[PDB]
């Protein structure tokens, strides 16, 4: 065991699910550190250091990292894989970015078997020394993955059906709405430019009126404020913030991916009285 192959990704969800795919045999490096806004992330001189240093750089595609593909031309003669193909795409709905796919497809348990089967097999394209390690850890980490969707499904089906209104802030939760059936209401479309301007806030407020939505939320890399002024001038609680962008640290909260779909799915669940 000399060194360990090394692998980088442009953010921490695919950071944790690529790491328990690698187990022992490589280490896995996020570009983005927890908490840092990942669509419109500015890279730096670092950054081209580390992925530079690279054995494999890992990346959303679907239109997440607007940074990326400017940012992956610096770099020579390390291979990147998209972790996102087969996966089918969400159409984001409206606003400047209207029509083009949703990223946030990992926000789906049954899209990130999807994930883990491309990381896996770019490992082993990459790091063939090493594949019956990664293929291994991957079909252990797909089965926790898997029994995974079952107590969600049923947890968030105990809110009545025409109750179910997920609104949050970032449109970041159609894959997830779309699995567990709730209409989806936000603030805005995407992270990008506009960020709770009015006409956005006053529809959501709209929207909360006339169907009595008891909760409303943010999310961990963007700001609470629009949320908290939608809660306060309506019947909504604010329901807290919801993990999607990115992981909480190693030492807080949400360490891992598999943290992070059961702490949101747990938040709403408790945002609606469980
Ligand atoms: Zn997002």
């Amino acid at each position: 065991t000399a060194k360990k192959f090394k692998v980088v990704t442009t953010f921490t969800i695919i950071q944790d699910i690529a790491q328990n795919i690698a187990g022992d045999v490589a280490v896995v490096e996020s570009i983005t550190k927890p908490g840092a806004e990942i669509h419109d992330y500015q890279p730096t001189p670092r950054d081209i250091v580390k992925a530079q240093s690279a054995d494999l750089i890992l990346w959303n595609g679907m239109n997440l990292e607007r940074w990326f593909e400017k940012f992956f031309e610096s770099i020579k003669d390390v291979p990147s894989a998209v972790v996102t193909a087969g996966i089918t795409p969400l159409p984001i709905r409206e606003g400047p970015y209207s029509g083009i796919a949703n990223p946030h497809a990992w926000m789906s348990p049954s899209n990130a078997l999807i994930y883990i089967e491309n990381i896996r097999k770019a490992l082993v394209e990459h790091d063939p020394a090493h594949a019956e390690t990664y293929n291994r850890n991957a079909q252990a980490y797909a089965e926790k993955i898997k029994a995974l969707d079952a107590p969600l499904r049923e947890r968030l089906s105990r809110i009545p059906a025409e109750q179910r209104w997920l609104v949050t802030s970032e449109g970041a939760f159609s894959y997830l709405a779309k699995d567990y059936g709730f209409k989806e209401v936000y603030l805005w479309p995407i992270n990008a430019e506009q960020q709770g301007i009015p006409q956005q806030v006053r529809h959501v407020i709209d929207i909360i009126r006339e169907n009595k939505i008891p909760v409303v939320f943010s999310e961990s890399t963007i700001s609470d404020k629009p949320a908290k002024q939608v809660s306060k001038e309506t019947g909504a609680q604010y329901g807290g913030v919801l993990y999607v962008d990115s992981l909480s640290g190693e030492k807080g909260p949400v360490p891992t991916y598999i943290s992070l779909i059961n702490m949101t799915v747990d938040t709403i669940a408790k945002g609606f009285g469980q």
